[PDB]
């Protein structure tokens, strides 16, 4: 009976921060989820990396999970030439989240190049059960989900094609968003359908103000942010919390999978000594105080492959619970208990397949104005059913009508 459930996830590692960070991690067997960009490995990230690769050694050989990030951070669409300094020469110009996004199908594929990367400094990763770096994403800079074929959120202020957020004239029109926001929710739609999920945050643990000579010096307290997380649960925070391009819009309030679950965003580089603040001296131990209080508190620490729990032999099933089996999403159509001769599978009565993707799918339960994407081809559900092999969009045109 906890509280609650945390979900300590750590963006933009690996890098010699991280070492520190999950050494206090490891200290009281709390497990993370870290969104790497692997341009950190290459040296050519402008943090201080040196230790990326021993970084990345250390997270999976103790048990943390290792999601994809992105390969840089979509640094290429800060410059007009990517390269070894883009890293550096975007800090100098701070211009990360303005046509952050611009071609989708090349800013979607940075996340498959992150994972060829990974592969090729640590050639036997996928050998690692703790390595998901090709079944979950989180995009730079947006509070964008992609969880179920019902539990979606996009981030409409979360990238700009001009004006920075704070800045005198900023306005975001959520009915009609920057190009920028556009081209990142296309991103969402392209890394759902090749199977990934995308997981946004509750609550972001960062500088209580970024305009102080030192920013990481202002990094919330650990008591106050036990507040914020207690704040948080269960009041969907995505689409309460500050600044506004932090917010996640259309996040489905009391959505079941989201019940009881916190999910908190922090940056390694914010407990580092260095251009930034005293990170390790003041944050470090602020992390270290969360993780005891939390704890006391009634939480307990999971990582983001578990936040939709995996599918088990032998756990009662109601209808409507959604679960993961070999990474897929699956909803149970009837309540039973799991047994090992029927997990959820692209035939099964049980189940039906519940991905947030939109090409068109087996064992998907389809409805009315549902739009799937076959062989190249758009369709319109035109009647709520379970799709099966017999009822292909494009010869089905009773269940189905091409857009053209
Ligand atoms: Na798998
Ligand atoms: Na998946
Ligand atoms: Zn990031």
């Amino acid at each position: 009976a906890p509280k609650g459930t945390i979900y300590l996830t750590f963006d933009d590692g690996p890098i010699n921060a991280s070492i520190d960070v999950i050494n206090v991690l490891n200290e009281q067997g709390v497990k993370g989820t870290f969104y790497f960009n692997a341009w950190h490995l290459d040296g050519i990230g402008d943090e201080n990396e040196d230790r990326a690769l021993e970084a990345l050694k250390l997270a999976l050989d103790t048990g943390h999970v290792v999601a994809n990030h992105s390969y840089a951070h979509m640094v290429h669409n800060c410059v007009d030439e990517f390269g070894p300094t883009s890293g550096a020469e975007c800090n100098a110009t701070g211009d990360h989240q303005i046509n952050a996004y611009q071609d989708p199908v090349y800013d979607a594929s940075t996340f498959a190049d992150n994972l060829v990367v990974f592969e090729r400094y640590l050639p036997n990763i996928n050998s690692y059960p703790n390595y998901f770096g090709e079944e979950l994403a989180r995009l730079p800079y947006t509070n964008g989900w992609r969880i179920t074929k019902d539990f979606k959120a996009d981030g409409l202020c979360a990238t700009s094609d001009d004006l920075k957020p704070w800045e005198p004239g900023y306005v975001c029109d959520l009915d009609n968003p920057s190009n920028s926001v556009k081209a990142s929710i296309e991103v969402q739609n392209i890394l759902a359908n090749k199977g990934y999920q995308t997981h946004g945050w509750d609550v972001d643990w960062s500088p209580e103000n970024w305009g102080i000579p030192m920013p990481a010096n202002s990094l919330t307290e650990a008591e106050a942010f036990l507040g914020y997380v207690d704040a948080a649960l269960n009041s969907c925070a995505p689409t309460t919390i500050n600044p506004i391009n932090s917010k996640a819009h259309g996040f489905p309030c009391g959505t079941p999978l989201h019940a009881d679950k916190v999910v908190v965003l922090t940056h390694e580089f914010l407990y580092e000594d260095g251009k930034r603040g005293m990170g390790a001296t003041q944050n470090l131990p602020k992390l270290a105080k969360f993780l005891r209080i939390a704890k006391e508190a009634g939480y307990v620490f999971d990582t983001i492959d578990n936040y939709t729990p995996v599918w088990q032999v032998g756990n009662a099933y109601a209808a409507g619970d959604y679960v993961t089996h070999s990474g897929t999403v699956y909803k149970a159509v009837t309540a039973h208990i799991a047994q090992q001769d029927w997990a959820p599978s692209s035939t099964s009565s049980l189940w039906t397949n519940a991905d947030p993707a939109t090409n068109w799918t087996l064992n998907v339960s389809y409805e009315a104005g549902d739009v799937v994407t076959y062989q190249g081809l758009r369709y319109l559900v035109n009647v709520p059913h379970v799709s099966q092999a017999d009822w292909t969009p494009n010869t089905q045109n009773t269940l189905f009508t091409a857009l053209r």
